[PDB]
């Protein structure tokens, strides 16, 4: 909890804005592992790994939309 | 505006891996692109359609 780079989680993120999503996996740099969005306006949103739509988003992109 | 991806490589475990970002197909790039930086710190370019890389990702979001 010393260099996170999410204050907090947000949802409703929809794969169609999504440019970039990226997950930064839990360690000494921050106690929770955190996935960040980068959209296609350049803005970015801090997602929460455990939460059901964000896996989802991810399998989409992976296989998908 | 184009892939980021001149190649892909196998081999690298979700133990090995220190971020993960994937980048969904478009008109910059015809096919997803997963990039994952090791905790080595050089990057590796993973196939998107590989079981193997979907796994490891879903693995990364649960804590694994």
């Amino acid at each position: 909890e010393l260099r996170c780079q999410c204050l907090q989680t947000m949802a409703g993120i929809h794969l169609k804005n999504i440019q970039s999503l990226c997950v930064l996996p839990s360690g000494p740099h921050c106690t929770q592992t955190e996935v960040i969005a980068t959209l296609k306006n350049g803005r970015e949103a801090c997602l929460d790994p455990e939460a059901p739509l964000v896996q989802k988003i991810v399998q989409k992109m992976l296989k998908g939309v």
